[PDB]
């Protein structure tokens, strides 16, 4: 508690993402390990939902996440693993054709799949995990 | 496999947590990273769900991830990411507001979401990951 | 993204486990930690699932993980978390049995509940972290 290296611990923070709606920061970064709330497809200025459904929420969401990256010295590059919570099912292939364009090469470590409910009604929400470069 | 540092790896158990219902541990501490099992709203002397819903499950299910973090030299100021599953996604407000009481600063990343179910018909279930002090 | 070190980050893929039906990767090595994508009960060769259902399912599930390890110089005892994906909750003390095969000693921490849907119909989905060895 004392005897170990201090590592660095910083709360990530940038107005190009939406606003906590509650007790929670966009992204810890500890040591090089960059943790991302999930994000749903909610407009930055507005702070709700964009229109258009799964394929726009999902774009918005991305979006928002390479904001939080970028704030913490990163790009999609430096995603190891992500999560793709939907609302149905069904809209696993569209999410997919959306998410990777985002995530190009060296694709992150995965999971999809349906959950029940998403906050406010949304149609997709992703997490995910980064480490700060370099990297081999 | 003999190469490198041999990396602290060290199983995390308290009676002052809930027995395991499952192959598992409470924690597992690997290096500096701290792996917290998902906690039920379970009592850690009966096993059995606490009485009054969502906001005590919630409670408890807390006060249970903080004997865990005792256990393993750590307190609520070194988590650095949550997930709460909910049973219903009307309860995020309340929980939260549970929530917060807990985690009062360097607010963690997180992610709350309605599952279809939980074990033993829990309303709320909340895992998290740490890193062990000092933190700068 | 010069200064510090450039740590090893390595895609993991064997014929072994299952091909890709997304845009992702079977695992990540980052460092010392291995980020694995969920696995489904799906047969290397086919990509469908195995007949026989949810047991079936978790014991092809564990056993694709186990290829993924070993493609990355682990095996069970290398894992310190795990995420248990049910179709159905009341199927967590059959698929507690499958797993507690595989994971003898020293057992990760754990979620496991019930999603609204999986992949392909899949009765369950089973995500891991690991960390190369040595571990003391
Ligand atoms: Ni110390
Ligand atoms: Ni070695
Ligand atoms: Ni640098």
């Amino acid at each position: 508690g004392s005897h170990m290296s201090s590592l660095v611990r910083r709360i990530i923070s940038t107005a190009k993402a939406p606003a906590a709606i509650g007790p929670y920061s966009q992204a810890v970064l500890v040591d090089r390990t960059i943790y991302i709330s999930g994000q749903l497809g909610m407009d930055p200025a507005s702070g709700q939902l964009v229109p258009g459904g799964v394929v726009e929420e999902a774009k918005q969401a991305l979006t928002n996440i390479g904001e939080i990256l970028k704030a913490a010295g990163c790009d999609f590059t430096n995603v190891v693993k992500a999560t793709v919570l939907l609302a149905d099912i069904n809209d696993f292939s569209a999410v997919n054709d959306v998410y990777k364009q985002y995530f190009q090469s060296s694709f992150p470590a995965k999971a999809a799949y349906q959950v029940a409910a998403l906050p406010k009604g949304g149609r997709v929400e992703i997490e995910a995990i980064a480490v700060q470069g370099p990297l081999t």
